[PDB]
């Protein structure tokens, strides 16, 4: 079944019906008028960030460094040879002029943490970037600015059917390939219930703390995640 969509729910409505019980929801009408929604093009990103060094994941992922200009030329526009992903980078601490184009969702103030401790990551890459099914240790607002993303969500109650890796460093990551699972090795995965959605520009997906999520970009995509408690 699909993640529910609510237009600008009250802080109390969000707190009681989603944050406290830990239920995913897509928030409409919240981020859809942030300046990033109309301003962020490849052209704007190149103008404001082109010459800055960014970390890039190259898909068995390896990690390298290059300028934003280099990243767009090699992994976005010029019939890329491999998949490059400007992933989980605090681009707005590096480039404060870009932080003017976003805000922190008001719903974050329902958390128990300081606003200064909210981690804001950029997720900028071509069509076809894929995450492993994984869980994070904080709440998350994932804001879609450019393009769409297909996302699959499994509650923490279903962890047993997701076969987490046995190593400590990877215990938060599933061994299963969500979209082509090995049911001979991971048979419990097939009957695990889940929510899914296509997240589109202007929309905010609330991923509850420790909720397992899987993310595949359907187009050239730019997302901003807010990790908060
Ligand atoms: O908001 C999040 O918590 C979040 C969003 C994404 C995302 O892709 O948008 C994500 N993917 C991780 C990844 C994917 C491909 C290569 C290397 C890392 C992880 N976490
Ligand atoms: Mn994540």
């Amino acid at each position: 079944s699909t993640v529910p969509r609510l237009h600008r729910p009250s802080l109390q409505h969000f707190r009681e019906q989603f944050l406290v019980p830990g239920r995913p929801v897509i928030l409409k009408g919240v981020a859809d008028h942030w300046p990033c929604m109309q301003k962020w093009s490849l052209e704007y990103i190149q103008e404001i960030a082109g010459c800055r060094t960014v970390p890039v994941e190259v898909g068995e992922w390896s990690q390298t460094l290059m300028t934003v200009n280099e990243f767009i030329s090699k992994y976005i526009v010029n019939e890329p040879r491999d998949v490059g992903y400007l992933a989980q980078h605090q681009l707005f601490d590096q480039i404060p002029e870009l932080k003017q184009d976003i805000s922190i969702p008001d719903y974050c103030s329902l958390g128990d943490g300081e606003e200064e401790e909210i981690t804001i990551n950029a997720w900028f890459g071509p069509q076809g970037t894929i995450s492993p099914l994984h869980q994070d240790p904080q709440q998350n607002f994932l804001v879609q600015v450019m393009g769409r993303k297909y996302i699959r969500l499994y509650s923490p109650q279903e962890s047993g059917a997701l076969y987490p890796h046995d190593t400590h460093l990877l215990h938060n990551t599933s061994q299963v390939d969500v979209e082509n699972p090995d049911l001979e090795k991971f048979p419990k995965f097939a009957k695990a219930p889940f929510l899914s959605c296509i997240l589109s520009p202007g929309e905010i997906l609330f991923i509850p703390v420790k909720y397992w999520h899987y993310v595949r970009a359907l187009d050239l995509s730019f997302s901003v995640s807010f990790w908060w408690s």
